[PDB]
């Protein structure tokens, strides 16, 4: 049936996005840059727009990583409609735990995920991602820390 | 198989149970209503028991939504047990992140869902949904906001 | 095809994933004990390597459950890899919040676990994990409490 394609198609989707949040929590580039088309563009609000791997490994590099001594995203809530068998329009919600380099300071970010997906030629990749940041909170006298 | 009619299932659960949560923290009045058979039950405790779509947007309406500036509800560790073909129990854990009107404070809630799904017609929606709070905490000097109330004194 | 295998594979496996959070945190040890093979390697780095079903109710019964009043497991994030169809390589990360009893402290933990999974003879349980904990904080004037301790 179409149904098992479809089912197919979901769990292929929710590993391109646990794959974001890991590639991005470990510092995997191969992983980050395995996850989008050529022509994907991945917005994160209050920083720009950027095209494919290249784009998303350009913004890891220059900015994610050096913002953050370490950090953990924790992704929940997908949410896929599918217009077509081949392409998805995703919604998720992420809780990011982390520590800035800057100030050295913990905080924690609260975000919505706006996606787009697309099947080509058996293979889904992301499409488009908008990110945009609802809580931004430094965590007044707690720093986070290993045991 | 009725294990393609299990995982299919399985999957409009879960976008059952990720919608509660859009729906209200989107405030999305069309969504909230439209996972609620007309006799499913939503209890909170120490917030009442409503019953329907209209019980749900009465819940939202009248109660949620004022309660609340914003909140955001993080959905985990969906369980669930078949009890016939088109009657399943779940459980699930949610964390809330939200700021209060009352006080502008900030508050953690977690909480567990005990929920009932029913299957009616080849379509999936809640018969029931138990949601009891475990953590209520009103946070220190922490206030959650918008990146940008960052850099204001 | 076998797809559907594979996919029933991934949500049996998904099961295993939060069943270990659920019987940890709502203290249940007919659940705890049925995720493990009886060669099962559950290692939490900073405490201990227990085996099967009976060590994973020894590190639940002596452990964990005396070191906290409660706590909350959010499990999120669980990558599968598949080795064969009958063995596969899990990753997840997992969002813990609780009570110390030590302190009657509130605290934040944020851990990793590699996860291996095996099938035997039509069933998937878990055939090793391993916790490694990144973040363990307690948090300042806060207290994790029922909504009625609020009152007066």
């Amino acid at each position: 049936m179409s149904d098992l394609d479809r089912l197919a198609s979901r769990a292929a989707i929710q590993d391109l996005y646990s794959d974001k949040l890991i590639a991005v929590d470990k510092r995997q580039e191969g992983r980050l840059a395995s996850i989008w088309w050529d022509d994907a563009e991945w917005t994160i609000e209050g920083i720009g727009t950027y095209k494919g791997p290249e784009g998303a490994l350009d913004l890891a590099n220059n900015v994610l990583w050096p913002m953050f001594h370490e950090c953990i995203h924790y992704g929940t809530n997908l949410r896929l409609e599918f217009v077509s068998a081949d392409k998805v329009n995703g919604i998720g919600d992420v809780l990011l735990l982390g520590n800035l380099v800057e100030g050295n300071q913990s905080i924690l970010i609260a975000a919505v995920f706006t996606d787009e997906y697309e099947r080509r030629d058996g293979v889904w990749k992301f499409s488009k991602r908008n990110a945009c940041t609802n809580y931004f909170t430094p965590l007044a006298g707690i720093h986070f820390a290993p045991p």
